[PDB]
DNA sequence: GCCTTCGTTGGAAACGGGATT
DNA sequence: AATCCCGTTTCCAACGAAGGC
């Protein structure tokens, strides 16, 4: 069978947001006709206006794909992980993959999160999430 | 009639960790 | 080492029924 969900990016909803803003004398029912999308699905999006202009920020140049913005269940150490390497390319330098699953484990140690193995999947899902 | 909220649940995307490039 | 794979799990968000203007 087909979709029976349309699902839209941070890019897209980004979009229909700021057409809603840059077009006050229009019908939201005209708005939603130009993007093609159910009224309902306008006005939730509109709901959501600061949390989906937040993720667009978040996932930067991936917000051209990225559609949801579903957390790890190790987001607090990832927010950490980010900190740290943030800083590191703030001096104009690389951080080497090996060195950034070295932190990552001893942050997870810090947090108490014996749970945390740093698995391959995790860590390339958090290379293409946090991009 | 226009538009939004509520609630259901479709489906994006998380997970581990062995497989593969 | 970095990626990909895949059965499974987890939870974000789309959209129709309802209901307030």
């Amino acid at each position: 069978m087909g979709p029976k969900r349309r699902q839209l990016t941070f890019r897209e909803k980004s979009r229909i947001i700021q057409e809603v803003e840059e077009n006050p004398d229009l019908r939201k029912g005209e708005i939603a006709r130009r993007f093609n999308i159910p009224p309902s699905t306008l006005s939730t999006i509109l709901k959501n206006k600061r949390a989906i202009l937040a993720s667009e920020r978040k996932y930067g140049v991936a917000s051209t794909c990225r559609k949801t913005n579903k957390l790890s269940p190790y987001d607090k150490l990832e927010g950490l992980l980010i900190a740290w390497f943030q800083q590191i390319r703030a001096a104009g330098l690389p951080v080497k993959g090996i060195i950034l699953k070295e932190k990552a484990l001893r942050i997870a140690e810090e947090l108490g999160m014996d749970d945390f193995t740093a698995s391959n999947g995790w860590l390339d899902r958090f290379r293409r999430r946090r991009s």
